[PDB]
Order: C-alpha cells, then structure tokens, then sequence
C-alpha cells in the first residue's frame, strides 16, 4: 500500500450497492452526476475495480462505456480516467500523446521521468497488450535525436535498485563526470548524462546533486539550462525534477496548470488521478509551504462545476 496519498480506502465499502446507485443516477433524466462523483472519488481504485465488474454483472454493459455516453467535458475526462487501473491509466495517457508525430512531448516526459521501476515495467507489459505493439517502439517512432535516447532509456524501467550501502567514492566521481560533461567543457557530452541519470539509483543520485554544487558555480538545474536547450532540457530538468523532490515537483506541475488564463485541464486532471493514492498528501504540504495557499484552494478557484467537486474529493482536504 501507500499511505502517503489522500483518497484512502472506503470503509464499510458494499459494491454491489455502489453500482446500483451508479445505475440509479445514469438512469435518472440530467444525470445525478453529484452522486456519480460522491461515489466514485470517495473509493479507492482497486474498488472502483470491483465496482465495474459489479455493473457489468447487473446490466450487461460495461461501467466505462457507458459513463461516456452519460458524461461530457472535464468531468467525463476525469471519472473515465479513475475508472482504468492505474497501469491502463497512464499506458492510455502515453499512447494519446503520441498519437501524431505532432506529439504531446511535455505529458509524455512527464510520465516517464515520475514513474518508478515497477510502475514503469507494468505499463510496458499493460501498454503492449492494450495496444498489440511495444512502448519502446512507440517512443522511438515519435522522437528523435538524444531525446529519443534518453526517453528510451528511462522506459526501459531499470534503474539500479536502491542500493542499501552509500557509495561515498562514486557519489563524487559523478558528480565529477557530470561537471566535465556538462559546464567545464565546451559543448556537452549528452550520453554521459543520459548514462548516470538513467542507471544510478535514485538516492545515490540526490547525493550526486547536491556534491555536484561543490564542483560546479551552479546547481544541477542550472547546468541542465545552460548546457543544452530544447526537448532534451525539458526532459532533463523535469528527471532532475522527480529525483530531488517529487512530490514538490508535481506542486510545481499544479500549479503551472492553473496560474494563467485559463487552466491545463489535460495535466491538472492527470496529476490528480494518477497521484490521489501514492502521495497527494506530500504534494498538498510541499504546494502549501511554497505558494502560502492551499492546492483545494487554487483547484476551487480555476475550476467550477461538479467536476471541480470531484477534483476536490481527489484533492481530499482543505489544508
Ligand atoms: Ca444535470
Ligand atoms: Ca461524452
Ligand atoms: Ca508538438
Ligand atoms: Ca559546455
Ligand atoms: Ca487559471
């Protein structure tokens, strides 16, 4: 389990009851769409699993297919998206930004820069079975130059293991070879980069970063800016990202959505599924510390609507 994330486990939890009135309220002329999120945001996933099976054991027609039919807008995006297993969840992100050549690149270095060894190696498997064709293939066939290689690389889902010893001696020679790879030199030699941050485990490279700083005048972020540019730093500054602090990483990704005219629904509602029951609960205090007001309360203030109920049961408290 996890108990870093908001959306806990329902208790006294009946499915067969839930998909009644699931039905009751599809079944009503308007839709009690009220009901459908008080429901379905207030359950875990595993239960909106067997709530599912329950409906489709109870009408011959399956949950998903038809809250398409019952929903629209945001909201549809966001119940849709609970709905499918966490694995299928993000396969099915993945795959729609890949959809043309005119890819999303920004929603696919997201996931894979965020998502850990087992996460990963279980969307590759739910992905090639989903789609009948690989991830790996997928990724080469959209991107190009180092970006290609070190998305690859990443997807690939085999970072060395956290390694229960601290290595003090390689901690600095990377830290080492990244400086030299980076900053020092004229140009940069990319591989490099791609080779450590991609194969070390994640602890030994926090340590790498924050020994970097006493060969480098600037930090490993800001030698990602300087040293390259384009897709490549994008990805590299989103890694860096997800190694340092993750869950401030994903604060940060919240609030860029919403901050401006309008709002980035597409990245809002991914975050707030996808990371309601791994750990919301860290992202809401990092997003409070640094921006002096609640996640709830941003959502409440860039989004309206029943759907902004649902995400506010996703957000799971006021903070
Ligand atoms: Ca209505
Ligand atoms: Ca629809
Ligand atoms: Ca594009
Ligand atoms: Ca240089
Ligand atoms: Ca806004």
């Amino acid at each position: 389990p996890s108990a870093y994330g908001s959306v806990k486990a329902y208790t006294n939890f009946d499915a067969e009851r839930d998909a009644l009135n699931i039905e009751t309220a599809i079944k009503t002329k308007g839709v009690d769409e009220v009901t459908i999120v008080n429901i379905l945001t207030n359950r875990s996933n595993e239960q909106r699993q067997d709530i599912a099976f329950a409906y489709q054991r109870r009408t011959k027609k399956e949950l998903a297919s038809a809250l398409k039919s019952a929903l629209s807008g945001h909201l549809e995006t966001v119940i849709l998206g609970l709905l499918k297993t966490p694995a299928q969840y993000d396969a099915s992100e993945l795959k729609a930004s890949m959809k043309g050549l005119g890819t999303d690149e920004d929603s696919l270095i997201e996931i894979i820069c965020s998502r850990t060894n087992q996460e990963l190696q279980e969307i590759n498997r739910v992905y090639k079975e989903m789609y009948k064709t690989d991830l790996e293939k997928d990724i080469i066939s959209d991107t190009s130059g180092d970006f290609r290689k070190l998305m690859v690389a990443l997807a690939k889902g085999r970072r060395a293991e956290d390694g229960s010893v601290i290595d003090y001696e390689l901690i600095d020679q990377d830290a080492r070879d990244l400086y030299d790879a980076g900053v020092k030199r004229k140009g940069t030699d990319v591989p490099k980069w791609i080779s450590i941050m991609t194969e070390r485990s994640v602890p030994h490279l926090q340590k790498v970063f924050d020994r970097y700083k006493s060969y480098s005048p600037y930090d490993m972020l800001e030698s990602i800016r300087k040293e390259v540019k384009g897709d490549l730093e994008n990805a590299f500054l989103n890694l860096v990202q997800c190694i340092q602090n993750k869950p401030l990483y994903f604060a940060d990704r919240l609030y860029d959505s919403m901050k401006g005219k309008g709002t980035r629904d597409k990245v809002l509602i991914r975050i707030m599924v996808s990371r309601s029951e791994v750990d919301m609960l860290k992202i809401r205090s990092e997003f409070k510390r640094k921006y002096g007001k609640s996640l709830y309360y941003y959502i409440q203030q860039d989004t309206k609507g029943d759907y902004q109920k649902a995400l506010l049961y996703l957000c799971g408290g006021d903070d």
